[PDB]
DNA sequence: CTCTTTTTTCTCG
DNA sequence: GAGAAACAAAGAGC
């Protein structure tokens, strides 16, 4: 999941789970919360679940006055919502049950992970992850955004996948920005003219928009239809939709990495 | 059978 | 920065 999917599971689970008391938790694998998984238990059973936040793609569950369950889903991490009785499925991990259904987590990969902290704990957990600001018009400066680009030698892909500069992007939506942006992945930062700065930037704002509206790209989140939309990502050898060239595939600091060789001049 | 492929954060040099 | 670890599964190829 990227910002885009977990805004879409965010926003599912705010409608579904709001107000709903804990009843109990159980886990089958109790290692992936990393704060505790007893400690978690005697601490949320019986409170109520007040609000679903997001911060990059860190999903934030409100659970009674004071707690925050920070949530990442990582490569494979998905919620659903199922009956008491639903049969457990093999990748199953952890469930939170309420008094009509319950919330379980699932990761084939395993590398999701759960961190109770209390709220005021919370900007500063934030900090220390040193994540960038969110993709949108009043948080995303171009300013500084052009400033750190000025400066540093990085390539422009694996610096935007760091989340520093801004957060939100893994390598779907990575790959589209710069596709959108006419960028090549391995273009070096200080190299980027002030017009490509501000169509990356706007880019960056308006993929990931368009990808919350349409619910995301293919349990909860399940139904997007952002996949539809996506000009090079898993498009390799197909024709780019601007001018007709085929998609390429490279390694790019360890990713997969699509893009067009004539609109993305390196 | 081996090798490659698919978010975050570490070690290494 | 480069490479790989955490982990599981699927596909290609010998
Ligand atoms: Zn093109």
């Amino acid at each position: 999941p990227e910002l885009p999917e977990v805004e879409t599971v965010r926003r599912e689970l705010e409608k579904r789970i709001v107000g709903q008391k804990i009843i109990s938790i159980e886990a089958t694998y109790p290692r992936m919360v990393l704060t505790g998984f007893e400690q978690l238990k005697k601490e949320l059973t019986g409170k109520t679940i007040q609000g679903i936040s997001r911060r990059g793609k860190y999903l934030i569950f409100e659970i009674g006055d004071d707690f925050r369950l920070i949530s990442h889903l990582r490569m494979e991490g998905k919620y659903r919502l199922a009956t008491l009785d639903a049969p457990r499925e093999k990748h199953d991990h952890l469930t939170m049950k309420f008094a009509d259904g319950q919330l379980i987590y699932a990761d084939v990969r395993k590398f999701g992970t759960w961190e109770l902290i209390s709220t005021d704990q919370v900007l500063p957990y934030f900090l220390k992850k040193k994540i960038g600001p969110e993709p949108t018009y009043e948080d995303f400066d171009e300013k500084l955004f052009r400033e750190k680009l000025r400066k540093s030698t990085k390539k422009i892909k694996p610096y935007l996948l760091e989340q520093t500069l801004v957060a939100g992007l893994g390598n779907i939506y990575v790959d589209e920005v710069l596709w959108l942006a006419k960028i090549h992945p391995e273009k070096e930062t200080n190299q980027l003219i002030e017009s490509s700065i501000h169509l990356l930037h706007d880019s960056i704002i308006e993929i990931l928009q368009k990808a919350i509206k349409l619910g995301g790209s293919s349990a909860l989140g399940s139904t997007g239809k952002m996949q539809n939309e996506l000009q090079v990502y898993g498009k390799t050898g197909e024709k780019c939709s601007r001018c007709g060239a085929e998609i390429q595939k490279i390694k790019v600091a360890g990713r997969g990495t699509h893009f067009c060789p004539v609109c993305q001049q390196k």
